[PDB]
């Protein structure tokens, strides 16, 4: 349970983020990322970075993002990429089916005039959603009497609306477009000279972190529904027979939420299981996909989400996505209800099938005589839009005082920057003390900054406090006058203090940020501070 | 004098970049890049973030570059934004006359059966080309008689197209729109929160690091000319009466060819003189402009391009952009001739204005009672893709040795990784010594990789160069066997070597490419080797 309403405005006030193109009322869907917004993006694609790309020698390449009319349709994109969209006959307003009726029903299930078995039943309904195909959509359309949610006029019947963008390259119209709603067709038109890196052998991942153009219908998520959006992704070339990672074990022992099909159809609740047991059991295929999805997990936990508020529920036959045969989303607890955040495909053979055949350029692999053979892949596909905005809600709090203060506890690895160097006066006494603090947090590589807003220390640290900034040390006359010399080592999320000789604070706030040491720990090193 | 062929082929084959969508014959103006090219491009929009964002304290924003309609209609891109195009009434064939006139006029100029009377004219048409409007475009192309380049047929008249790509944001048609085609107008339509950050007091600039699309008619240039591509630029929000910088004496020493409006109408050659004394003869209107000149010069330098091909060429009346009044770019010359790499705007209040005026919202700031001001913008904007390619021809050389090696010279701050540790087995007799060099230069922060791919030592520093490493150390039997255990340290360019202790080596690596020591001093200090 979280203050949507409180924390939106704090974010925007602060300037995370805020509505594209303001001063012309905006446009849905499209929101621009202020500085602090920025500084965590840009600490998130970072901490990406080296959790995958790094840790597994991914190679990266950055593809275009016009893709022209033929590469998409080979993809089967111009045809199966698309949301079912309705409109009432009155004016041109339109709407994503698929939603809006899950809006209704949610508000008969609500109304207490209803009959604990067509609740029941029609919680049955949403929880199948995502499988209703044109006709079983139209059909239910229909008995449940959908309505404009505003004027309730008169719905047109769910049809497809293409999500794509749509362009023309070039002067003239004979070569027309999209937007690419997908970074992964770049990595995949580009096999052939991917592959002889990795010496022609399998497995290896290409990657790439970039912008994806999703022409939404009703963008009313907030940055949750966007129409333009950077995602990093991962293409995982393996070998179909060889299915099986090398790493796994590292990702065994961990027990996370999962909601197989089968809990979907069998209408049962989510176990918390190991993702060693759970492959056992045959609840996720291979282990290319278990180890993934345990870093996945490993992932988002670090960059801020909560373990409790996440879970991987798995697609069903029809809900999967028009490239893949088994699929599992990273899904988070949210005001928005549970939102996928990060997807983990496993488009068999598929991708490159369809355009190694439509262009008649083979592409294929070799092995140990030397068979040949088209590499499966598992891609895992991330949100970095929709995860930021997870450790958003997931890390906001209020400091229980009156005055309605707000912080966020973002781990020290995300945070805008993690320390905070504030001394109370700014004349010649503190230079000295301020300067070299701050020249050896930065040999010690610990983002900080030096503040100066008006205010007593604790109206300071407010600020310091409302974007999350993981640290702060304070700098007073006693730092300067009395010898030795300490400063106050202040905790965000808890507040409370610690006198410490001003020289060795930054090798702490270093360790601290590290996860090299606990805040208790340095309570029982160093002495307190009110 | 370079050679694109020979070059453009290397690059390719080592994937820096090459042809978007390949099998399928690929779209022109748009290319993939591969793991060396982003490596490369990662390094230089990073040395940039330094340079400019850290040593100015610019703030950052991400906006979109999905843009509606009227955003741009204000701006006056849905209007002046565009290229003036022919075609043969023939087949539907399209150029940009601009460039199809400059063309044909080269070619009458090169043959010999010209008066050097008409030589010299022809040149003075084109030394203006710009400047050319509708009519006199269109006269010209009459009186010199410019058909299509190939089957020479009868092109159109001159005719303006608009370089904006067009799409529509969300379903229906109501809210049509373009991709930005340049980012600025994100970084003005934030002017009021943006001043907020500030103080509400100029100067302050804000900037941002993203892609543009400009629907170019004939991308013919390779990489100099693309239909996508990423920029930076640096809003620079100073007030109209105080257009002077307070750092520009940093600058002022720089002697740099400078090529005046006034030079450029009175047919002289561009001067080589000094950004301090450019001013004062008021070649050079303010210091703002003369500080941001001055900074981009070292940037394009520290990043590799040549200093002697590399100049700032001011505007024309009328080929001056819609939007500014005063402006000078940075051209490289290459294979391409000049080529435009760096802009220098100096857009006096026109955006805000504009922007101000078609909302009816306010844009103003304060100043010491206290008066208000419209802040004149002046816009360094980078074309970081034309900048890595000027970086590429400036330092593309051949190892003067048969055989056919191309290495590429890349300052130790934009190279792929600065150095490269290889050993000669792959046994445990080396790992131990591998190992520590590795850990050692990732201590010292020095980008590197341990060669593997086969050949001899020589064979293998080939690759190696063929991306620009810029250094490499040898780990051979001695270095394992004798004691002390000393490696081999390779210059690059030179290919000269160096014997020394590889505990040492990482230290020294790191002071060399940190521009702390010369190969020189190193050979001075450190015994040679052969
Ligand atoms: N290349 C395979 C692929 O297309 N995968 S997927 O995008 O369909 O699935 C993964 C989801 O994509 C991202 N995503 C989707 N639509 C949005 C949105 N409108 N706003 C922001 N983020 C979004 C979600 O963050 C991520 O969970
Ligand atoms: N925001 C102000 C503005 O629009 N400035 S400007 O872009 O018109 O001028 C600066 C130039 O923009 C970049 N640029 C232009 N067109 C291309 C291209 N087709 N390929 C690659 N790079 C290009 C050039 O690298 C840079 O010198």
């Amino acid at each position: 349970i979280v203050d949507r309403a409180k924390m939106e405005d704090t974010l925007k006030r602060r300037f995370f983020y805020d509505q594209a193109f303001a001063i012309y009322g905006g446009v849905s869907g499209l929101y621009d990322f202020g500085p602090v917004g920025c500084a965590l993006k840009n600490n998130i694609i970072q901490t990406w970075r080296q959790h995958f790309i790094q840790e597994e020698q991914i190679l990266e390449i950055d593809c275009t993002m016009l893709t022209p009319e033929p590469v998409l349709k080979t993809s089967g994109h111009v045809d199966k990429f698309a949301d079912f969209m309705v409109k009432d006959v009155k004016n041109g307003e339109c709407f994503r089916a698929d939603h809006l009726l899950k809006a209704h029903l949610q508000k008969l299930m609500s109304d207490k005039k209803c009959s604990v078995e067509k609740k029941s039943e029609m919680e049955s309904v949403l929880a199948q959603l995502d499988n209703y195909g044109q006709q079983e959509l139209a059909d239910l359309f229909v008995n449940y009497n959908v309505k404009s949610p505003i004027t309730g006029n008169d719905l047109s019947p769910p049809v497809s609306f293409n999500l794509m963008f749509k362009t023309f390259i070039g002067p003239g119209g004979n070569m027309p477009g999209y937007l690419r709603p997908e970074t992964a067709q770049g990595i995949f038109l580009n096999f052939k000279r991917l592959l002889e890196f990795n010496q022609g052998k399998l497995p290896f991942a290409a990657a790439q972190i970039g912008n994806s153009f999703r022409n939404e219908i009703s963008p009313r998520s907030g940055l949750i529904r966007v129409r333009e959006f950077t995602m990093a992704e991962i293409e995982h070339f393996v070998d179909p027979s060889e299915k099986d990672h090398p790493k796994f074990q590292n990702v065994a022992d961990l027990h996370l939420y999962l909601y197989s099909a089968k809990a979907q159809v069998s209408g049962q609740s989510a176990r918390k299981m190991r993702l060693g047991d759970a492959v056992e059991q045959g609840v996720i295929n291979n282990t290319v996909l278990g180890y993934f999805i345990g870093r996945i997990y490993l992932y988002l936990t670090k960059v801020g989400i909560s373990p409790d508020k996440l879970r991987f529920r798995q697609h069903m036959e029809n809900e999967m996505a028009h490239y893949a045969c088994d699929c599992w989303d990273a899904e988070s607890k949210t005001s928005y209800g549970w939102i996928e955040i990060v997807g983990c495909a496993d488009r068999s053979c598929y991708d490159l099938s369809c355009h190694a055949r439509a262009t008649k350029v083979p592409l294929v692999a070799e092995k140990p005589y030397v068979e040949e053979v088209v590499p499966n892949v598992i891609e895992p596909s991330f949100g970095l839009g929709r995860i930021m905005y997870t450790v958003f809600e997931h890390t906001f709090h209020v400091r229980e005082g009156d005055e309605q203060r707000t912080f966020f506890s973002f781990p020290a690895v995300v945070a805008p920057f993690k320390c905070s160097v504030l001394p109370l006066s700014q004349n010649q006494e503190f230079m000295p003390f301020v300067k070299e603090l701050s020249e050896a947090l930065t040999r010690h590589g610990v983002s900080h900054k030096v503040d100066d807003s008006s205010g007593s220390i604790g109206r300071r640290y407010a600020r310091t406090d409302e974007i999350g900034v993981a640290f702060g040390v304070t700098i007073d006359f006693d730092t300067v006058n009395k010898t030795p010399h300490t400063a106050t080592l202040r905790d965000r999320d808890s507040m409370r203090q610690i006198r410490a000789e001003i020289s060795e604070l930054p090798s702490i706030v270093q360790d601290l940020a590290n996860g090299n040491i606990t805040w208790a720990d340095v309570e029982a090193r160093y002495p307190l501070f009110e």
